[PDB]
């Protein structure tokens, strides 16, 4: 179908194995599989398997398709990376991420981050924001339940490509003339207001993201309605600093969260404040 630039990618439907009755996500396009994958060098590798099987239009996938063709070229330990395509259902074949997804891991009582780990986490993220805002990419859904967190610690900024779905249908506001789903709670201000997204609205969502890992998981305005949240921010109301964040790191979210997105610091500003709060204490 059209341009075939995808057979860069492809893979051969021998070469992996879904296993259909384990399932470990579930997106709106289509759930998330185990997978066994056979690399070019015959090695077994663990994998997850995204299935697109929800959207059935030979237009529709082919623009999501090329849209999200793109993850194909960038490459940095902070960011998932796409294993492949498998054309049979269009499934996304990419790297298994043994903790799951970020936010997951930090709310499951039974795991013990200390302090240092969870501001880690969130230089891992703010190196691979800075990757993708260098490419000149908007990943106009960041959030802890967006990032993955692999074997060895190293969290991966996920959900964008092929990768992007709604993975938790709680957070989000389809607006009923655009498709557009909208995650109320983690958007700019600005985004609130006029639905255009760049990479200033990524730094305001990292803030929350921040916020997110220093409550370990809490979800940001519980006592805010989803209408009020847009009058509650322009009062200069902001989330409250958590109990265990140091006050150099919540004064960096308070950063994220100013008015005017020129305001806010770029993704390489926040790489260096962050390391320099990880390096100390
Ligand atoms: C209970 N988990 C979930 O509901 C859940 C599951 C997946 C996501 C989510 C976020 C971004 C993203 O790109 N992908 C799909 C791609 C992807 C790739 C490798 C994965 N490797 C392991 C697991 C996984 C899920 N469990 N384990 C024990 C491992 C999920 C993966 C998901 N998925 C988000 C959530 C959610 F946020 F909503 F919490």
């Amino acid at each position: 179908e059209l341009v075939q630039a995808v057979q860069h990618v492809v893979i051969g439907p021998s070469s992996l194995i879904v296993h259909f009755n384990e399932v470990i996500g579930r997106g709106h396009f289509g759930c998330v599989y185990h997978g066994t994958l056979l690399d070019n060098d015959g090695k077994k590798i663990h994998c997850a398997v995204k299935s697109l099987n929800r959207i059935t239009d030979i237009g529709e996938v082919s623009q999501f398709l090329t849209e999200g063709i793109i993850m194909k070229d960038f490459s940095h330990p902070n960011v998932l990376s796409l294993l492949g395509i498998c054309l049979r259902s269009p499934l996304v074949v990419l790297p298994y991420m043994k903790h799951g997804d970020l936010r997951n891991f930090i709310r499951n009582e039974t795991h013990n981050p200390t302090v240092k780990d969870l501001i880690g986490f969130g230089l891992q993220v703010a190196k691979g924001m800075k990757y993708l805002a260098s490419k000149k990419f908007v990943h106009r859904d960041l959030a802890a339940r967006n990032c993955m967190l692999d074997e060895k610690f190293t969290v991966k900024v996920a959900d964008f490509g092929l990768a992007r779905d709604m993975y938790d249908k709680e957070y989000y506001s389809v607006h009923n003339k655009t498709g557009a789903k909208l995650p109320v709670k983690w958007m700019a201000l600005e985004s609130l207001q006029t639905q255009k997204f760049t990479t200033k609205s990524d730094v305001w969502s990292f803030g929350v993201l921040l916020w997110e890992l220093m409550t370990r998981g809490a979800p940001p305005y519980p006592d805010v309605n989803t209408f009020d949240i847009t009058v509650y921010l322009l009062q200069g109301r902001r989330l409250l600093q958590p109990e265990y964040c140091p006050d150099p790191l919540y004064e960096v979210m308070l950063k994220c969260w100013h008015p005017k997105a020129e305001m806010r610091p770029s993704f390489s500003e926040l790489v260096s404040r962050i390391s320099a709060i990880f390096s100390t204490f």
